């Protein structure tokens, strides 16, 4: 692809994370703790799974960045809208404000409703994403194997501000552990 010079720096919002995660200094890495991370509650908060958003906000334009997903078992990535549900339980589809992709169980799939296969011959170790705001496109791509396309949402209704979305997964299988991190432009 040739979406590189879109490079946005992202960071991520605290304030926003589950109180299970650890964010780094920079704001640029995240991962699943052993236990409460000691913070207050609030309502930005994702109560139930381990999400985290980014601090910009996108409401017009291209946007381009990668995500490093190495070691990883389970992860959820893309953009959601900046009102999406924060406490109890959801599925992750453009109904409910998101544009994901995912590994779970040695399979990557789409979060469309319901899920769609995806054909993916190298395992990502960075994935990159674009958003073109006014087109309705959010698309991925596999860093590993030379940038070749995972998976394009066309005809997205965004209806709202646009947000970086993050899910480290669960990490019940001790296998889990590693961050996603935010790789440098
Ligand atoms: C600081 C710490 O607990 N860890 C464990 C998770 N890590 C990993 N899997 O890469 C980084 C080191």
């Amino acid at each position: 692809h040739h979406h590189h010079h879109h490079m946005v720096h992202i960071t991520l919002d605290r304030n926003t994370a589950n109180s299970w995660l650890i964010i780094s200094k920079d704001r640029r890495q995240v991962r699943m703790g052993d236990t409460h991370q000691n913070v207050s509650d609030n309502k930005e908060r994702f109560s139930n799974y381990p999400m985290v958003l980014g601090a910009q906000r996108f409401s017009s334009g291209k946007m381009y960045w990668e995500v490093d997903v190495t070691q990883k078992e389970a992860w959820d990535l893309g953009v959601c809208r900046d009102s999406v549900q924060r406490k109890g339980q959801f599925s992750l589809s453009p109904e409910n404000g998101f544009w994901t992709i995912w590994l779970w169980q040695d399979s990557y799939e789409a979060g469309t409703s319901p899920q769609t296969t995806l054909h993916i011959q190298v395992p990502p170790c960075q994935i990159g994403i674009f958003v073109d705001y006014e087109a309705g496109v959010v698309s991925f791509y596999n860093i590993t194997d030379h940038g070749s396309l995972i998976y394009t949402f066309s005809e997205c209704v965004f209806a709202g501000p646009l947000r970086p979305f993050f899910n480290v997964g669960f990490n019940y299988s001790g296998g889990n552990a590693a961050p996603l991190k935010l790789c440098p432009l």
